[PDB]
């Protein structure tokens, strides 16, 4: 089997990306963000403290006439920004692009911290990275593309995020009109239980290429990119007038700037974010001051190689016996 389902960014800034999950029979269709970086399948839900749902869809299971509670589970999950949720687990029919599981683990919030209530266009997440990090207690569960992989064409998954335009996540197959040139695949660790590579260097504009390891997280669920502060420093000086700011949280530019491109490697090959990815608009409202998209990973402790980065390549997921992650150019 496969599946194909487009992916949307919820806002102006590809702040984060949107995709339709189908939930339940009959179908309750519920925009998810599908996280390479998480592993829990969780939505709001007729369960969720009413306070805490402000415009989201949400899940009814009782109107699904195959969903079944998981008896005694309970989740409970914080995310990189400090976010959180938590409730109980239904399984039930999950169909992504066509691709359809049965007995999928649903995880129904009962909570969710402030930042997920603010953001109207998020109904949960749907996560992607190993299921090792799966929060479900007292039995940890699977995720849905564990659950598909054996059933797929090809035990893969494939991000292709568009800047400030729609995307695609397939599941099964690899689509050869969707990238240019020839895909490298580079190594993974599961250990902490990502998508964890090693990126061989970076470039930035036109500047000469520099070799240096700099191990990573592909995540899709993470809106920047993520790096070593000199690495951050260095693409931060040739900005004139960028300044690194405790006040806001980061890196910040004038908005009149013209920012330069930013290259990573893979094994020999080379990804380039071009600048205009880099740029996430206005502090505030109406500030002359920008938020960079290029931030320190200094304290975070690890490396994040989130939308920015990957909206710049097509990006394979090769859930093989022995996973990897592929990268081309489009
Ligand atoms: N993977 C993720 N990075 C940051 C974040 C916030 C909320 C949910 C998932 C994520």
């Amino acid at each position: 089997s496969t599946g194909s389902a487009t992916t949307t960014p919820i806002d102006s800034l590809d702040d984060a990306y949107i995709t339709p999950v189908q939930i339940g029979t009959p179908a309750q269709t519920l925009n998810l963000d599908f996280d390479t970086g998480s592993s829990d399948l969780w939505v709001f839900s007729s369960e969720t403290t009413a306070s805490e749902v402000d415009g989201q869809t949400i899940y009814t299971p009782s109107k699904s006439t195959t969903a079944k509670l998981l008896s005694g589970a309970t989740w409970s999950i914080s995310y990189g920004d400090g976010s959180s949720s938590s409730g109980d687990v239904y399984t039930d029919t999950v169909s992504v692009g066509g691709l359809t599981v049965t007995g999928q683990a649903v995880e129904s919030a009962k909570k969710v911290s402030s930042s997920f209530t603010e953001d109207s266009t998020i109904d949960g997440l749907l996560g992607l990275a190993f299921s090792t990090l799966n929060t479900v207690s007292p039995t940890q569960q699977k995720t849905f593309f564990d659950n598909a992989k054996a059933s797929l064409d090809s035990p893969v998954f494939t991000a292709d995020l568009g800047y400030h335009a729609p995307g695609t996540y397939n599941f099964g197959f690899i689509d050869t009109t969707a990238y240019t040139g020839s895909i490298t695949y580079t190594a993974v660790s599961t250990k902490q239980g990502f998508w964890e590579w090693t990126s061989t260097g970076y470039a930035v504009g036109s500047g000469t290429f520099k070799s240096t390891s700099i191990d990573g997280i592909a995540d899709t669920g993470t809106t920047l990119l993520y790096l070593p502060a000199t690495v951050v420093s260095a693409y931060w000086a040739q900005v004139s007038g960028a300044k690194s700011s405790s006040s806001v949280g980061g890196y910040v530019f004038p908005c009149s700037a013209t920012l330069p491109s930013f290259t990573f490697g893979v094994g020999s090959a080379r990804i380039v974010i071009p600048g205009d990815y880099i740029d996430f608009g206005p502090i505030s409202t109406g500030s002359s001051s920008c938020f960079g998209g290029i931030q320190s990973s200094a304290g975070i402790g690890i490396n994040i190689f989130g939308d920015v980065a990957l909206k710049a390549a097509f990006v394979v997921f090769n859930g093989a016996t022995t996973p990897t992650l592929g990268f081309a150019s489009k």
